[PDB]
RNA sequence: GAGUCAAACAGACGCGCAAGGGAGAAGAUAUCAGUACUUCUCUCGUACUGAAAGGGAGAUUGUGGUGUGCACACUUGCCCAACACCGACCGGCCCCGGGUUGAGUUGGAGUGUGCCUGUUUGGACCCGAAAGGUGGUGAACUAUGCCUGAACAAGGUGAAGCCCGGGGAAACUCGGGUGGAGGCCUGUAGCGAUGCUGACGUGCAAAUCGCUCGCAUGAUUUGGGUAUCGGAGCGAAAGACUCAUCGAACCACCUAGUAGCUGGUUCACAUCGAAGUUUCCCUCAGGAUAGCUGGUGCUUGAAAAAGUAUUGUGCGGUAAAGCUUUAAAUGUGCAACUUGCCAAAGCAAGGUAUUAAGGCACCAAGUGGGCCUUCUUCGGUAAGCGGAGCAGGCGAUGCGGAAUGAACCGCUUAGGGAUAUGUGGC
RNA sequence: AGCCCUUCCGAUGUAGAUGUGGCGUGGAGGUAAGGACGAAGCUGAUGGCGUGAGCCUCAGAUGGACCAGCCUCUAGUGCAGAUCUUGGUUGGCGUAGCAAAGAUCUAACGGAACGUUGGAUACUGGAGCGGGGAAGGAUUUCGUGCCAACGGCACUCGUACACGAGUUGUUCGGAUACUGAGCACAACGUUACACCGUUUUUAGGAAAAGGGGCAACAGAGAACCUGGGAUUAUAUUCCAAAAAGAAAUUGCAUG
RNA sequence: ACUGCAGACCGUACUCAUCACCGCAUCAGGUCCCCAAGCAUACAAUGCUCUGGUACAUAGAGAAAGGUACACUCAGGGAAGUCGGCAAAAUAGAUGCGUAAGUUCGCAAGAAGCAUUGGCUCUGAGGGCAACAACUCAGAACUGCUUACGGCGGGGAAUCCAACUGUAUAAUUAAAACAUAGGUUUGUGAUGCAUCCAAGUGGUGUAUGUCGCAAACUGAUUUCUGCCCAGUGCUCUGUGAAGAGGUUCACCGGCGCGGGUAAACGGCAAGGUAGCCAAAUGCCUCGUCUUCCAAUUAGAGACGCGCAUGAAUGGAUUAAUGAGAUUCCCUCUGUCCCGAGUUACUAUCUAGCGAAACGACAGUCAAGGGAACGGACUUGAAGGGCUAAGCGGGGAAAGAAGACCCUGUUGAGUUUGACUCCAGUCUGGCUCUGUGAGGCGAGCUUCACUUAUCGAAUGAAGAGACCAAUGGGUUUCGCGUAGUCUGCGGGCUAUGCACCGUCUCUGAACCAACGGAGUCUUGUUUCGAGACAUCUGCCAGAUGGGGAGUUUGGCUGGGGCGGCAUAUCUGUUACACGACAACGCAGGUGUCCUAAGGCGAGCUCAGUGGGAUCUCACGUAGAACACAAGCGUAAAAGCUUGCUUGAUUAACGAUUUCCAGUACGAAUCGAGACUGCGAAAGCAAGGCCAGCGAUCCUUUGCGUAUGAACAAAUCAUACCAGAGGUGUCAGAAUAAUUACCACAGGGAUAACUGGCUUAUCCUUCGAUGUCGGCUCUUCCUAACCUAGCGGCUAAGGGUUGGAUUGUUCACCCACUGACAGGGAACGUGAGCUGGGUUUAGACCGUCGUGAGACAG
RNA sequence: GUGGAAAUGCGGCCAGGUGACCAAUCAAUCCUCCCACGGUGAGCUUUCUUUUCACCAUAAUCCACUUGGGCCUUUCGAGUUGUUCGGAACGGGGGCUCAAGAUUGAAAAAUGCAGUUGUGAGUUCUAUUAAAGCAAAAACCUGGGG
């Protein structure tokens, strides 16, 4: 055959992420040991726009814990994050919006966002735009809060485990219809050449499973197995049931 | 410019020695990669057989016998070679003296070499694929992404916001302007490229020209830079593009790849001269096999002669006949003392017409599409049709004749002359 | 070129086989011989010989120095045909054409005979057959001469030929001296192997917190202007003391 | 401030283009940037002009045919032309009016449609700055028109498709395809998902984090997406034993089932729902009806026995959009009737210059024959030679070892549930792998531990402790208690002392004023997991077109399709020895039988007839003899019956058939043994004749041999004799597809082309351009009209224009005296046209798992 | 260091700024173009033509010093062609300051040219889409602190 594109966006090269002009990772502030005993109150002092992102990344200043400069972080931003705003991060940080404090002194059923999976990773978790995740659970006898993921997932991590408080800024973005095919070509372009996609039975034989044939037609079924070898692994991938929900 | 070189076999022919032949590597010497010389070995052979352990051939001072058998001898002998038949014997295998088996033996024929031919393999007579592999080179064309720059006349329509007004209980509508929106419109530049299926079409051009046309504020066009490529890259996806190369670039190499296929294969003359069929083959455009042919002989000379009769003796079941049976013609075959059986020594067996050189061996080629016709048929509605039988032809062959004709007719053929003819004519 | 004679029979022939004191070629061992009184080669109404391949002789008003015979050895040995290879030549044929973008005319001169100037006439028509640059080219520039060849006609002319010239910078651009998409040395790691990968390195990278470098002649940066009577050709580069001049700017130093 | 000195490197010419670059060139092609006048004008359109540049594109003379054109004009008609309004014409600027359906309310729209427009002399309007400037609009008279630059939309009504702009086969396809937004679906919480890499503390999405990413399908909106989970896919649920040992046997170690899923593949297990249609999907078929016309294979609209519609393999409907398909209309026209005239450049003739293709040789015909359509031949008929311009009939003209087709034990691309595999994935074991506490069972798991390991974070930036031990022991090294031990020095276990050990809704901040700022360390940077694995390595199993290599028999009146005539038997073909062919003809064959074999004996049968299964007669085989057929057979070879195993062994006996005089098979004559039957001779080593098979290997038997230093046992091997099988039957182990395709050939072999016949395969595959039309000529006559007769003669001349459709053909409308049939390579493509056929693109239906196929 | 009530005027590290980022438009100059005037030269000139054409130039550098914006101060309107704005300070008076610009002059008439200004137009430069938000960095600057 031939190699499929799925198989060549590994190769990440004409697939890889722009981000020229990407302002560069969106973090929580490093897990010092202000956080870990204390605070540290950040200002933030200008909400950007990241190209090909969703969400504003706030630009929060914290002073440097030990030394004279002040350290400007970069993390994406809750909703309601204004500049000007002093944010206070740490364990025994004030419970507010924009405020980055520990997991399991968080208050159970409070919504909080950028939460970090792994204790000091520096916020992983419902970082995309409008979302967040309820804390359902703590478990102070052993240290491991629950909490919904954006998606309707439950998950437990350590309470040692800092989040934000609030919705992820820039909610709502999925609601406008593109309408354009030329709209869609600009929220691509700050992200990957990931688009405009091509069917696979539009292609040829060798170009996907899909392709070829006469009338353009799947000729199997298009729910491939999980251990299906790269090349053969598209359409519908370890699917557990298909059709319309 | 195209059967070569090597090598391994084989037959034939030449040479050497011969129950042996020969060296090779190497050495030693004398004088020049030669010639001369030789040890020691090795090698093929003289012994074969069996899977193997293993065993291993003379007869009753000499052909094992017998049959047919040159020459010579003598008036039949001996028979050379040779064939055949049979022993015995060696090995192996058995049976219960017998069978059988070997590429055995039976007074060695091998060997080295030259040379030709044949087989094989190698580039393999020469030339030719589409490919396969190995490794490199390419994103200047072009595909895409990114960086950083550049570009886009003149109109048109006229969105949101805004501003003024009229109406309304309110509700928020109706004028009018404003404004300049839009993968908006017309249309430059630019980017394309629909149509004329226009020009051109050995062109200006290995894709161009003309007019027409499409987009032309956008998913636009464009420079530079940069990234991504060959079982790979890149693709708004046409297997498109990846330097005029893409259903797998280009370069080099493996590689003179392979070709049962196509094409070619160079002096003369003389001597003979086919086959297109048999069996077998993943065989059907090819082989192997046998036949046909050549060469070499060998062997001896009405030997085992015969595409023919006659005579004698078989065979037959087609035509005709007949109502599935009698039976042609053309054919077809053939001929010219010792030791079993018996009751026993008698039987059995082995022994004291025309014409014409016969047989045998070896090596080897081409061929293995046939065609026509005669007669006979089979299939087909029929055919310049498919299939067979017979014989003859053409193929491979003219010549004479049928005006003409591959195969009809006559006749078949060295270079010529006379004569006379053949078919055909006058 | 059969030792001679006599008689008899045969004679075609594709594929193929075979024969041949058969032909012929380059070379070798021999032999014999030839050649400047002309070898080979080549030419040939030069005949002669041979069935033939061919040989021989003659003649060159050809050549200029080698070489035939014969026996033996050898082979890269014989060619009308391979859409054969290579070179040359040919018919077609003085033909097909040299018809896209409107265009020249005149006189004078030049010249051996198209140019030059004047005039006339048009054209381009500022998205130009204009004036400068990048890429690319790299002497094409300029002058003199030349026009053999080339400029598909012609040339007296040329981007052609030959000869001689020509490109001037504190400030232009570039580098010195930015970063960018990116790249990759180092180290480290992987690999049978570095010609791989990350691009910082399990890492002690300071020599007086995160190694070194590169990567833009359109991005960032960037101190200079005009006048000239200054060239055949360069000028924001040349100019000379009244620098035509006027500046800005960097370094050091100086009062 | 000044002044003084110094200010280095390289670039620098020219070009930047119908002659300086790329394109083999001074090539009409291509190639980034900058400056860019005047007038008309809305203008960078277009025309023209100053400046700056050109006058270089070979020229001349003249003005045959035919051409090219970025040239026109054409009476009357007006699409009749054609496949098709192709091409041309036509519209056109501005202003004022006016503007339909339909619609997503934006549009449609420049809809459509009328109307006015010049010149001139005037008027009006519209501003600035203080105490002169525009130039548009408007109006008015008067007057003019030859309707007189350039430039500038033709319009409308419908159907199909796609929503739209876009993209896209550079060099035949710009589309309806791709994209698209919108829709859905799948994976997935970073231990991830997809995924690159040979490999790694490697890489991409991911600079990310479910409003994300990765994978697919559908394809705007509106509307709807029915039924089917049966298939398929996806998903989910080492240890013992024997043995001397090799070894062998045994025990434990992801599937099956089951479930779910169709906006999975698909069907309509379910039986096609809503819809929609002779639709780009309907064979029949030009369906039927209606509408459109004089006429309509067209169209539109209905209808729906739908070959074979139908629902995100999306259904339907859709305004706007469209160089998309299609029908009609108005306008318009040289498309046409039916051509004519003019132009300019060609051609023509000249001066200069100067190829190419092609080239066997040539080159008048008719007939003939012939490789079956001759320029060479036969026989006739022509023909003096050489020319110039045309021309396109022939030269089966040239072009290219036919892209078609077939062949080849040739390719490549694609597919796949072909064969063989290989990565990837997952699973398992082991390993990595330590330590404590358990329990269970005869080293397994729970549980903690932490130093391996793993993950994470970090510029390794603050860990734990001091709060004190089922803790430590070198300045703490030591004591005391009980138990035991002793190298007499102490040890060790428990244990307690000590000691290790101890302190408290954006401002600014640093560069310290022994400490200030705690000390300590059985160390780990921290955090998390943790002997698990997000770990290593190795084996294992499954999966695995993701990829790779390979194959995908033959024959065959081409191939495929089947058949199999691919091995064998009978009858026939077959022609009175033997042999003899055809996808020739009729049948058979792979078996079957302990008997249906062997033997003996007895017997007689099929059927007919006479009587009542029987009885008698006759009874030439008319029956039976496994099996098709032939043969043969009567006290039998049949039938019953009895006894039986000769269907054994058979020393390598020879032979026949096939034949090569090889084999296999089959069979015949034998010999030896031992039998069987029979009084006996005799008969029997199967059932006559078809019923079956190498090498290698496996296996079984049998009677010694080898395992080569020796020996025995095991094992293995060997000899020898059977068996397992190659049915393609003298024996590879083998799926499709290609219209994207390719090569070597083939006229050995299709379509095609002539011939023959009424299909053959003769020519042609190093190529002879297809149907049709148009155009033009010509010939025939089984005469349609005309003419003469009375159906016959008669080939003379003529035989129409249109609608539908590519057509031919047919059918229609109209005319006509009539609208005849044919030949000429189904006349005529270096004459055209290119509608049909029509390669690649694409869509639909059906077929196919798929790639792909369909003479739809 | 220093003036000013103020806006502000003059004389290591750390943080900020410049670099630095938009189509258009509007405005100013620039430039080109036109016109008017005036000069100068040339040309037409059968006739006509107070005429037609050309030219009338002003470099960087420096020195003195109207439009747009920001700000200081003082005691419903404001605003644009345009989608604004105002007690978080609008308007008015005075002031500050930036950015362009004008004029005065130095350069510089010793140049240019050849035998003048002004006026009009154009050009020039200095929001929208956005699920698009439209580079970096050295250099350099200024500060805070020393
Ligand atoms: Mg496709
Ligand atoms: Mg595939
Ligand atoms: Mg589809
Ligand atoms: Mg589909
Ligand atoms: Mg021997
Ligand atoms: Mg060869
Ligand atoms: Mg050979
Ligand atoms: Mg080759
Ligand atoms: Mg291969
Ligand atoms: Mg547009
Ligand atoms: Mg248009
Ligand atoms: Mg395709
Ligand atoms: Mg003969
Ligand atoms: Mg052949
Ligand atoms: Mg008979
Ligand atoms: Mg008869
Ligand atoms: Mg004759
Ligand atoms: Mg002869
Ligand atoms: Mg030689
Ligand atoms: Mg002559
Ligand atoms: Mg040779
Ligand atoms: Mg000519
Ligand atoms: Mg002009
Ligand atoms: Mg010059
Ligand atoms: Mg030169
Ligand atoms: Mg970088
Ligand atoms: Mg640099
Ligand atoms: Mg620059
Ligand atoms: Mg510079
Ligand atoms: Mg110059
Ligand atoms: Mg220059
Ligand atoms: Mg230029
Ligand atoms: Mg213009
Ligand atoms: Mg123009
Ligand atoms: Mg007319
Ligand atoms: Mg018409
Ligand atoms: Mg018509
Ligand atoms: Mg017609
Ligand atoms: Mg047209
Ligand atoms: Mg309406
Ligand atoms: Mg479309
Ligand atoms: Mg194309
Ligand atoms: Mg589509
Ligand atoms: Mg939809
Ligand atoms: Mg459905
Ligand atoms: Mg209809
Ligand atoms: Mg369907
Ligand atoms: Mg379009
Ligand atoms: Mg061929
Ligand atoms: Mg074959
Ligand atoms: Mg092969
Ligand atoms: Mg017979
Ligand atoms: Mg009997
Ligand atoms: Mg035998
Ligand atoms: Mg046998
Ligand atoms: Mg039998
Ligand atoms: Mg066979
Ligand atoms: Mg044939
Ligand atoms: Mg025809
Ligand atoms: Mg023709
Ligand atoms: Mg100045």
């Amino acid at each position: 055959g031939k190699t499929v594109l799925t198989c060549r966006k590994g190769n990440g090269s004409i697939y890889q992420v722009h981000g020229h002009k990407r302002l560069g990772p969106a973090k929580l502030r490093i897990l010092d040991y202000a956080e870990r005993h204390g605070f540290m109150r950040g200002v933030v002092k200008t909400i950007e726009h990241e190209p090909g992102r969703g969400a504003p990344l706030a630009r929060v200043e914290f002073r440097h814990p030990y030394k004279y400069r002040r350290v400007k972080e970069l993390m994406v931003a809750p909703e309601g994050m204004f500049t000007g705003q002093s944010v206070l991060c740490g364990v025994k940080a004030p419970l507010a919006i924009g405020n980055v404090l520990p997991l399991g002194q968080i208050t159970e059923g409070c919504i909080v966002c950028n939460v970090e999976a792994k204790v000091g990773d520096r916020g992983t978790i419902a970082r995309a735009s409008g979302d967040y995740c309820i804390i359902i659970s703590h478990n102070h006898e052993t240290g491991r809060t629950r909490l919904k993921l954006p998606s309707g997932q439950k998950k437990t991590v350590p309470s040692n485990c800092r989040a934000m408080i609030g919705i992820i800024a820039g909610g709502g973005r999925i609601e406008k219809p593109v309408l354009k095919a030329g709209n869609s070509f600009y929220r691509f372009r700050g992200k990957r050449n990931c688009w405009p996609k091509v069917r696979g039975v539009a292609r040829n034989p060798v170009e996907h499973p899909h392709g070829g044939g006469n009338h353009q037609h799947i000729g199997h079924p298009s729910t491939v197995s999980r251990h299906a070898p790269p090349g053969q692994k598209v359409g519908l991938i370890a699917a557990r049931r298909t059709g319309r929900i």
